[PDB]
């Protein structure tokens, strides 16, 4: 079981002096997304703008992704995104990331049927 | 199974949400911690002072529990902690919190041999 100590410093600890910064926001947002079980995702791009305009990118300029496959298509404009990077410290289960601001083309794999994006593949 | 389109809102889509936001630190917190899991937790209290600190808590002042056990104790200073509370527009699994940082005293039970806390009171 969980025990009694372990749960209180999980649902009660988070020592440091500024843990409401921005510059978290990438080990909270890469935790509570899941992605830092088992291992640590080395590498990480949430984008800010409306899923209605990055679905659409599915219609937008095609180009190779960068495994070789052929469903990747690049977005006309640039988005708000946010990039999260391992840090030179971090180490599983302690993982910690750098979060970067910056406004890129999107580049996605779209599939299924209505086609939607299925996988980020880069940003340019 | 989660569908590959799920998995890409899920790993890549944060709209309504801005990194350089302090408001936002509670429904990224209970999301990481997993308190939002089945339920939204009501009310939740995270410590920021050194895990030490608040041990020490278990060999100061003496109080009751607000449920009547006898194995609750009170800080002496004023901590840094911060208050998570669902807000009226809170609905699960689409858990809201309002963010408020203080400063005071915890309650805390504790247990165990040594004695170290295993759960949180209260606050004064």
């Amino acid at each position: 079981k969980e025990s009694a100590a372990a749960k209180f410093e999980r649902q009660h600890m988070d020592s440091g002096n500024s843990p409401s910064s921005s510059s978290n926001y990438c080990n909270l947002m890469m935790c509570c997304r899941k992605m830092t079980q088992g291992k640590c995702k080395p590498v990480n791009t949430f984008v800010h703008e409306s899923l209605a305009d990055v679905k659409a990118v599915c219609s937008q300029k095609k180009v190779t992704c960068k495994n070789g496959q052929t469903n990747c298509y690049q977005s006309k404009s640039t988005m708000r995104i946010t990039d999260c990077r391992e840090t030179g410290s971090s180490k599983y289960p302690n993982c910690a990331y750098k979060t970067t601001q910056v406004e890129k083309h999107i580049i996605v794999a779209c599939g299924g049927k209505p086609s939607v994006p299925v996988h980020f593949d880069a940003s340019v």
